[PDB]
Formats: C-alpha cells, structure tokens, sequence
C-alpha cells in the first residue's frame, strides 16, 4: 500500500498548505493596512509610523536584503 | 507508477508548506514588534497604535471573531 500512504500524505500536506495560504495573504494584505497608516503619518504628523515600516522592511535572513525605508 | 507521482506530490507539496511555514511565523513576529509599539503608546502618547492594534485583531471571516481592542 505504497502510494496509499502517500494519498494521506498529500492530503494532511495540502491541508497545512491551505491553512497556511490563507495565513500568508491574510496578514499579508494587513501590512499593507499598517503601510497605509504610515503613507498618510510619515513626515506629516507622527513618526511612529517610520519605525512600522521598518517592521515590514525587517528581514531577518543570513544575506542582508537592499531596502529603502526612506 | 501511482506512487511515483505522488512522490513528486509530496515533494512539491511540503516544499509550499516549507516556505510558507516560514512566512507565517516570520511576519507573525512582526505583528507582535508592531504590538510592541503599541503597548509603549497606547494611551501615553500616540493613538495610531490602537487603529493598528485593529489591524492586528481584523478578522475578514465569514465568522464574527470577537475581540478586544480596548
Ligand atoms: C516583507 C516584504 S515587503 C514586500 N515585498 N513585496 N511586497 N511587499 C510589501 C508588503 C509589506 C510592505 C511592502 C519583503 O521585503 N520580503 C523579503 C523578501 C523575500 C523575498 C524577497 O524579498
Ligand atoms: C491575528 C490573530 S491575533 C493572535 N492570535 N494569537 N496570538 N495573536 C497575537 C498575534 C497578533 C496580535 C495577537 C487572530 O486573532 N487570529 C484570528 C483567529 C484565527 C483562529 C482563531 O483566531
């Protein structure tokens, strides 16, 4: 029953793919929101919203990635 | 070959979960930096945190999720 274990395999994997699909876009699209809030903040009112960009250009990763966060 | 493709199945398969796996956690982490700022301005000094901590709690689901933003 070789390829019968892998029918679950591929189930219980494509599950954990879907979940986490829905995961990725779903926060995704929030740091656009919070990007946003900076858009409208950044230079004109409040600061604060410099150092969110800064999250969502934060890339923790061996090889430094090039960003611009102005 | 039933099972071979499901080989390549599987491989495909949790190569997405492995990479989405990584993203999932790693901006999870960056919604709490963005929480972090919060709970340092809430209420002291900047109000832009509480609309973003409603970022951080803005469930777009078929379901009301209930939650507290204060
Ligand atoms: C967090 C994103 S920033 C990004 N990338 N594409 N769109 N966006 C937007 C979403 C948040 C604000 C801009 C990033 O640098 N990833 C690192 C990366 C992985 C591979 C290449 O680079
Ligand atoms: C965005 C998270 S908020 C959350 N959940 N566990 N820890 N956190 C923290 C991460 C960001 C700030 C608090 C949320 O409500 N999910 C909706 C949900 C899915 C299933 C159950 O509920």
């Amino acid at each position: 029953d070789e390829a019968a274990e892998l029918m679950q395999q591929v189930k219980v994997l494509k599950l954990t793919v879907e979940d986490l699909e829905k995961e990725r876009d779903f926060y995704f699209g929030k740091l656009r929101n919070i990007e946003l809030i900076c858009q409208e903040n950044e230079g004109e009112n409040d600061p604060v919203l410099q150092r969110i960009v800064d999250i969502l250009y934060a890339t923790d990763e061996g090889f430094v990635i090039p960003d611009e966060g102005g």
